[PDB]
């Protein structure tokens, strides 16, 4: 460990607990280093009560000290080999590339205390109108200014791995390095590659236009275990947009890059005897500590390097040798500054999730750099070639499969899609204990709305949509958060009526609808056929959601005399 860096952390943190503090000769780290320990100490009533077939499906239901030991033993405690020199050169040529492309329109700025309130009130918001954080966030960032770390310390928590920092700490990484999300820096028109701040009703626009490219098939590879693939390479590569920074700015962000992302200090719950409970503080140089404010956008950018790269070796622009040291550079230049922007309009890149569409089939076979880098494809032997897809409808994204659909009218819209049983039990789920009964029926009127825009296609969400929507007061606004997925733009957070915001979303602002006829009835906007419904988890037909249908108005009046038959209500379901 750089005691150097992290030195101070766990001295600070020994401090805090120095009467409790011991060191376990029988703690469970193998790759990452261990300093000591000391002693330490959920359902949406209103969408459970309108899902009841949904309550013996284990797809729904499905989805602490143990749980945070198991995710480590069975994903994070791993350490990602390091690739060949030749190998790190091409990672590096490629960075360097696209971070001065990514910088061509765009010039790095420090975030500000204003905007990142702005962000928060969207007892976090308790803290920032608090003069104290303020003081605490100044003591660090001077600090980092000195070349030292005190408190930017994660904390796990797990259930992939959830790396927690408190929410000062998450300012300091937002004023230095939050321009590469407030400024888009990952979007499409800014990069090519990247799809962000494009919504789930855009993406698979982007697919099918990717389709009618000329290449081979489509590839859409996972890596398993992404964040903990994350190299001192990569975030070395990530790190060279310092380079475009003025000085000032440059100080605050080496900081958090060298004393956050290339060290990290971590604290972790683990079991102990008679019931009891230990705090481990643990170190280590590598991986994504999952949870950032920049994780989605560096893992954008690491996996458009690691597919510009997968393509040159495809197109035997890089060789054998070059994985042990790079041979004639130039040619790795000229191929970016040739076929670079070419080969990133051929991807759809958001985070650790990408889509190919190659020149031609070799990039099956490319796997070379791929496997040197350690970015491993799940579910598949080292060596053996990728398998692509012929049709665009089927290949996955985001957690999505995106389909074709057409108006009663003739005109088609592009719609995701997902098994769903994953959208019925996220929905059914409530963040944090002590949630009353508005707070619980406006998160639960925010999942319906979502589904109304997104979702409407499907026969179940579409119902049961309508009934949470007929059961919590129509002037209540939506709250709460649907999703984590940055595609999910939140445009169903509002009381407009959602048929007027499904007209905006799908055929208004819509640049893929040429005919802006607007659709003046949910009766005219369309389902998937019921095959493809049922394919993706409908309950149509089986005998208990055929109940919950019939019963659908019955539910819903129980649920409005709950909340008070006093309210503002709207019939949404004849
Ligand atoms: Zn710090
Ligand atoms: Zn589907």
């Amino acid at each position: 460990p750089n005691m150097k860096i992290i030195g101070n952390r766990i001295e600070r943190i020994r401090s805090e607990h120095a009467e409790t503090w011991f060191f376990d000769e029988n703690h469970p780290y193998r790759t990452w280093a261990y300093h000591g320990s000391y002693e330490a100490p959920l359902i949406n009533g209103v969408v459970r009560l309108l899902s009841k077939p949904w309550d013996v499906v284990t797809g729904v239901t499905g989805i602490t000290p143990y749980g945070q030991q198991r995710v480590f033993k069975e994903k994070v405690d791993t350490r990602v080999p390091d690739p060949q020199e030749g190998t790190r050169q091409v990672m590096s040529m490629v960075s360097s590339w696209l971070w001065k492309e990514l910088g061509k329109h765009k010039r790095p700025r420090v975030c500000t205390k204003e905007e990142f309130i702005n962000k928060v009130r969207s007892t976090a918001v308790e803290a920032v109108n608090d003069p104290r954080f303020w003081a605490l966030v100044d003591k660090e960032r001077e600090h980092h200014l000195r070349g030292e770390c005190q408190s930017c310390v994660y904390n796990m928590m797990g259930k992939r791995a959830i790396w927690y920092m408190w929410l000062g700490a998450r300012f300091l990484e937002f004023e230095a390095l939050g321009f590469l999300n407030e400024d888009h820096w990952m979007g499409r028109e800014n990069s090519g590659g990247g799809v962000e701040g494009l919504g789930l009703q855009r993406l698979g626009y982007v697919l099918e236009e990717m389709s009618r490219i000329p290449g081979g098939r489509m590839y859409a590879d996972d890596t398993a275990g992404w964040d903990t693939r994350i190299s001192r390479f990569d975030l070395e590569n990530e790190a060279l947009i310092t380079n475009q920074m003025e000085k000032g700015h440059r100080a605050l962000a080496l900081a958090i890059i060298k004393y956050t992302y290339q060290n990290k200090v971590v604290k972790v719950l683990r079991p102990a005897e008679k019931g009891k409970t230990v705090m481990d503080i643990i170190s280590r140089q590598d991986q994504r500590g999952s949870g950032q404010v920049v994780t989605y956008a560096l893992n954008t950018f690491t996996n458009l390097v690691v597919q510009l790269i997968r393509n040159m070796e495809a197109e035997e622009v890089l060789e054998m040798q070059d994985l042990w040291l790079l041979r004639r550079s130039e040619k790795v230049t000229n191929w970016l500054q040739s076929n670079g922007w070419d080969r990133l309009k051929r991807m759809a890149v958001s985070g650790d999730d990408c889509v190919v569409k190659p020149i031609d089939d070799r990039f099956a076979h490319a796997l070379r750099f791929l496997n040197d880098m350690g970015k491993v494809r799940k579910d598949t032997q080292e060596w053996k070639p990728s398998t692509g897809w012929d049709n665009w409808e089927e290949v996955p994204f985001c957690s999505h499969h995106f389909n074709k659909l057409h108006l009663k009218d003739g005109r088609s819209i592009v719609v995701p899609c997902r098994h769903q049983d994953e959208l019925i039990g996220r929905a059914r789920v409530s963040p944090g204990a002590g949630w009353s009964i508005r707070e619980t029926a406006c998160l639960a009127k925010s999942y319906a709305q979502m589904w109304q825009l997104l979702y409407f296609h499907r026969r179940d969400l579409r119902l049961m949509a309508n009934a949470i929507c007929s059961s919590v007061p129509v002037d209540w606004v939506p709250t709460g958060r649907t999703t984590w997925s940055i595609h999910g733009k939140g445009e169903w957070m509002t009381t407009e009526d959602m048929l007027v915001v499904w007209n905006r979303v799908w055929i208004e602002e819509n640049d893929h609808m040429e005919d802006k006829t607007p659709v003046t009835k949910w009766t005219d906007i369309p389902y998937l056929g019921k095959r493809e419904d049922l394919w993706c988890g409908s309950l149509i037909g089986h005998r208990p959601r055929t109940t919950w249908a019939e019963n659908i108005k019955n539910t819903v009046n129980m649920v409005r005399r709950i909340i008070g038959d006093e309210e503002k209500y709207m019939d949404y379901l004849s």
